[PDB]
């Protein structure tokens, strides 16, 4: 019906996936852009059988990109690091098609344009703010998108609940707060906010109170979960910081990030500006899905660990 | 024709590909076991043109392997680290049908059995001794394959070819020596092997003479290739080993690692036994490629690069 179509870049990705499910839950008309070799078959399979379109195609198809840009009203990018400055290749097809309501380029991450990290993250969010400085620049309606830490990404990787080993790393002191999501709500929560006029051409940041904690304390809540007791052993954080230095690349992009939210705690670091948006205030007929439901969900039946690609 | 009949387990992997290959050029009638499951599609289209048969199954199918063995005469196990004790499935296997008349465990690396590393690194290659040990305890004939260091994978681990970065990182003093062979030729040495009653119930190790090299020297001669100078970078050994430490697994592995091959030396720090079999010294018709060769390639036409799973 009224339902604005929204077009997904991106959309097999880690959360990718997650936005475009979100999108036909909600009844919008889903369109998936995705690559002709992409291994992803069997997902592009479930989406088709969930009612999307799929569309396959190179970001350098300029041509296919601005008719499919006529065809929708709502873009949303999804795009993998190796591909930030790609998005340059929407944006022209945007910029062409003209009649695009929003658009959200790929961040689903930290604020970039209040925080800085060290080298090898600083260049990649330095990417994505240069997207964001020619969006501005062209007047395109936009929402940026600042999800903090992808939940079971993380429990994933800090609590390695998969590993029946007796230790658990900890970055730093492990005191430094942060944010963290589920996944699926990001995902449902960022099609809701792209067609919401509250948040038009505005930073949006999903910070829920019952979604903020610490490495230390995330381990004693699993802890009391699974009742067993970990050791603890700490990466000291001038450790950090002289990795980042020595090890090649990508390998130090990891090690830059972990110091950034885990030890500097950048999704915690700062307070809302005025025109700010927190998502979960949003919406009262729905919420993010606490920490303590996560952690149950670990226990009953966790979510397989992975690796963004760099 | 007389030919022995070859069954290889891993057969899409990273050296296992060239093992097939091998097999099928040395015109081997060849037998590739792979799970439903894999997303190897393409890679075992090409095996099916070029001749090789293949199986489609479980490791914990007992049955079908007994009935698979006793079709074949040797049986060559290319499995990643994960699956090493999974290669007692195999074993029972062999030990039911009896047939056999060789057995190649998954090794292609260091000598496990006249080195150490680092708990990370010695807790897996004890685990391939462990294999090792049933086999002689049961009277398997066999074959132990030292292959050393397969050479694009880390030409593009220590050199990174395809990053245009004007530093390069080495590991310790860069002093160690190591012995680096083409992915190609261990594939084809090691069917030409399997099948030599030379290398029947003994150790075979793959350094070439022309094959032994330092991070340094290495680092030397691709400059000269290219016409460009790296700023050399190292991280301290007192490094490597805190991290293997502190890190969680699997991440701790590669770096326990890099310090068994390009810091202890591992390749390169014994002298041959009176029963070890240098394969080089085999085959009067064959010759491995070079390293001066090997740069040559990746001037001209550089393979990808890849990530052993841990
Ligand atoms: N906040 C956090 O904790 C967190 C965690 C992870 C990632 N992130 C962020 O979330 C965003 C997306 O990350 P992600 O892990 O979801 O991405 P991903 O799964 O690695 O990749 C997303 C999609 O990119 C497409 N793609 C891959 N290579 C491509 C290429 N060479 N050219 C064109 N398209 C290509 C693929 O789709 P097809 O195969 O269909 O073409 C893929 O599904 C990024 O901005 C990332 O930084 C944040
Ligand atoms: N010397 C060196 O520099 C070096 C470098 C890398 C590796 N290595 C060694 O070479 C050997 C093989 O390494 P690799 O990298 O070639 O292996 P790989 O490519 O990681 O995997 C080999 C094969 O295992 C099968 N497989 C994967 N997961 C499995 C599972 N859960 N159950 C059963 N089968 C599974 C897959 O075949 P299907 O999909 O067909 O089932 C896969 O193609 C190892 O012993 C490794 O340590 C040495
Ligand atoms: C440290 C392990 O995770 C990562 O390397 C990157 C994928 C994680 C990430 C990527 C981009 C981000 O903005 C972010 O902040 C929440 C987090
Ligand atoms: C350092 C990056 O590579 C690795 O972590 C493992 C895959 C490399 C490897 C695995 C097993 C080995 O025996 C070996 O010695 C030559 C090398």
């Amino acid at each position: 019906g009224m339902k604005s179509k929204i077009l997904i870049f991106g959309g097999t990705g880690y959360i990718g996936n997650h936005m475009v499910k979100g999108s036909l839950k909600l009844g919008h008309p889903t369109y998936v852009f995705t690559r002709p070799n992409s291994s992803k078959t069997t997902l592009l399979d479930e989406f088709q059988s969930l009612g999307a379109i799929i569309v396959k195609g190179e970001l350098d198809e300029h041509e296919k990109l601005v008719e499919l840009m006529k065809k929708v009203d709502v873009v949303i990018s999804a795009l993998a690091f190796p591909q930030i400055l790609d998005q340059f290749k929407i944006l022209e097809a945007i910029k062409v098609a003209g009649n695009i309501k929003r658009f959200l380029p790929s961040d689903f991450g930290v604020e970039e344009d209040r925080i800085n990290a060290l080298p090898p993250f600083e260049a990649l969010i330095e990417r994505q703010r240069m997207i964001r400085r020619a969006i501005e620049e062209a007047n395109i309606p936009y929402t940026y998108v600042s999800a903090n830490c992808f939940a079971s990404y993380f429990i994933n990787y800090l609590l390695r609940p998969y590993d029946p080993k007796d230790e658990i790393t900890v970055y730093g002191t492990g005191e430094a707060k942060f944010a963290m999501n589920y996944e699926q709500d990001i995902g449902l929560y960022t099609i809701k906010v792209a067609t919401d006029p509250r948040a038009l051409n505005r930073v949006v940041i999903y910070r829920p109170s019952t979604n903020i904690i610490t490495q230390l304390e995330l381990i004693s809540r699993w802890e009391k979960k699974i009742g067993k007791k970990f050791k603890k052993i700490h990466v000291p954080e001038e450790e950090i910081v002289a990795l980042t230095k020595e090890l090649p690349e990508p390998e130090n992009i990891p090690i830059a990030i972990l110091h950034c939210l885990f030890i500097d705690g950048a999704t915690m670091s700062y307070d809302f500006k005025e025109n700010d948006v927190e998502a979960s205030t949003l919406y009262p007929e729905l919420k993010f899905t606490t920490i303590d439901e996560l952690l149950d969900i670990f226990v009953h039946d966790p979510p397989p660990p992975a690796s963004a690609a760099f």
